[PDB]
């Protein structure tokens, strides 16, 4: 057709993700994943792009013949410097190498990639989309710490979030849901994936979220602790023989479910569970107990809440997970039903009972789209 | 007259806060605190407790005269070791070192304490009660941290609680003032004073609360940070010069309110946000906008709440505090009274509106007095 499309990519430590995607229709040519780089057959991130690029042909995919517009690359901290899509040259380029205390671990990937991608295809414009964008205007008193200012001031540490993209995206697409308008809805969003992260927004302005200085923050997740007294990483240098770099390694890659069960995916967490696995039960309650206590947190930062939408692999597929994080809730308004709450089930949808006084979805989420749509737009429409 | 009286210590780094106390009655003969120890006339806790026989005498007391039958010695940190109150001996003592890493700011100045006390008043029975007892026993779910189970496990690495002896001599008056049977009763304690932590409480068993591995998480406090990414830490040993012992010290010493305002007493942030100090204001928006969170993640936790109560020195006097603490709320059972909270008061009240579905009170804690009974009870009553 005459259907233009965005390639969107996720450019990972060992992994890279992307999408071929129509901005207006949805539609998505082809999706796939490029995995164990550098460990195996692609030892480099120049070689997964290259391997994409097979993946894409042996899928049937053309990219001369594709209507490519732009490349979106998802680069997860953008710190106080970029939070709007912008359009990458340079001296942008530069300007992101000094983000790279502020995010160790999930940046310098995202600046291979894009170092990659405009090199092989220099044709087109390159876009960044930043998973902290979203979150840029926090109130004041959500987005800083209660630490000495001088030192939070000059170092740049507050609240910055994560999962912009969807937590905004899916809040848009509650609002379409329920035929309301954006602007005047009170809304939670439960962002659970790999990463887990909740959001309280008003209207099109956050008040708060989940995820702090960096992902590690928060909810438990699938193999970070998310929050823990940060005497913690004191404790361990004083009595494990650990320096602070092997227990920030540990909280991100060794902890939450993982830590506790062995497992990682919520899947064979449910299969564990129901062998009878007490470890994978304590991990499961666990998870579920900060998930709730957010919830609740989230009902007081807003005051009046209109509706609360699970998504991401997790919010949208797991019925348990659903029911256990608002079960016991009816007097803070939360009433979920059962039939409409049964896994397996696709699209926009309402889990609450229809008498619920706050409304509860499953709202899938689509980042790519998101990220595509932000493309187009920055370049002129 | 015939009356028996507990002399209650409370050793800190710098100070040792001391009590005689009724435990039938309630009536404290003697009150006070000696200060600025080892900077000075009194440079150890061997000068700072004769110093205290000198201030019980120039104030009347005699302590042969006084009906003393125990020295109750306040520990913070009991560990997964001692969480009832506990007589002191030789052996008890040499397992209370090792808590030390544990707790290596609040417990050695409490051991200086005991070994003085024993020493100079060898006549009597010595006791300890822990900051820690009474959430020894917090559920699973709430108690597990998120993280390396074989590594939590080989060093004791838990959610362990603090400020315990209030939380639970709270909850034990409120039901008495509501003239309930505490093991009916759901609650919520506040107890913000220096340190400030929340707990969320059914019957007589904790559910969570906010204080954990050490008294640093959890809600703003006058000094200390509470919540905050702990990924701060490696952030700051990378970025700012510091090593992870001056990281924890300045989230323990430099942060919380003073960290954001330069002042840590609450009368005097009033003083500021009131000649227009953007920074005491911005403080205090964030110490709110925390406790707001606890308040509402606690409601989750408990399903169903009875009473919110409000305690120690903020929480007894600060009226504005309770105000902006449950403001906004209405719609999830709370509605406050602006005559009922007037500042002022006296004595354990309701602050709530009649037809507030949840009770809201000012319960003043007395830390010394149930000190003082754990004493007088373990001792065979
Ligand atoms: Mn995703
Ligand atoms: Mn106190």
């Amino acid at each position: 057709d005459g259907a233009r499309r965005v390639l969107v990519i996720n450019s990972g430590s060992s992994s890279l993700k992307f999408q071929l995607v129509d901005p207006e229709s949805g539609v998505a040519a082809s999706t796939g994943i490029v995995e164990r780089i550098g460990e195996s057959p692609v030892p480099d991130h120049d070689a997964a792009l290259r391997r994409a690029f097979d993946m894409l042909a042996g899928d049937g995919v053309d990219l001369n013949t594709a209507g490519l517009v732009a490349v979106g690359h998802r680069v997860v901290h953008g710190g106080n410097t970029f939070y709007r899509p912008t359009v990458l040259d340079d001296a942008v380029i530069a300007r992101l190498h000094e983000l790279s205390e502020l995010a160790p671990l999930h940046n310098p990937p995202a600046l291979l990639g894009i170092e990659v991608a405009r090199r092989l295809l220099p044709g087109i414009a390159h876009v960044a989309v930043f998973d902290t964008g979203f979150f840029h205007d926090l109130p004041p008193a959500a987005a800083t710490y209660a630490i000495d200012r001088e030192l939070a001031d000059r170092w740049q540490i507050r609240r910055y979030g994560f999962h912009g993209t969807s937590h905004r995206y899916v809040s848009e697409q509650a609002a379409a849901f329920l035929d309301r308008p954006l602007r005047g809805l009170k809304q939670i969003v439960l962002h659970l994936g790999n990463g887990c992260s909740a959001s309280a927004i008003a209207g099109t302005r956050p008040l708060d979220t989940s995820m702090g200085l960096t992902p590690l923050e928060g909810l438990v997740m699938g193999t970070r602790s998310g929050d823990i007294d940060p005497s913690v990483v004191s404790y361990l240098c004083h009595t494990a023989g650990m320096g602070v770099d092997d227990v920030e390694s540990m909280l991100n890659h060794r902890s939450g479910v993982v830590g506790l069960s062995g497992v990682r995916d919520f899947r064979r967490l449910r299969e564990l569970i129901e062998s009878g696995d007490g470890a994978a039960q304590l991990a499961y309650s666990v998870f579920t107990h900060r998930l709730r206590k957010y919830i609740g947190a989230y009902l007081a930062v807003l005051g009046h809440t209109d509706v609360i939408s699970f998504t991401a692999g997790i919010g949208e597929n797991d019925a348990a997970v659903r029911r256990d994080a608002v079960s016991g809730m009816e007097e803070l308004g939360i009433v979920l039903d059962e039939r409409r709450n049964l896994p397996g089930a696709k699209g926009a949808r309402q889990i609450s009972a229809d008498d619920s006084p706050i409304t509860v979805l499953v709202v899938p989420t689509n980042e790519e789209l998101a990220i595509a749509r932000d493309c187009v737009r920055v370049l002129g429409g």
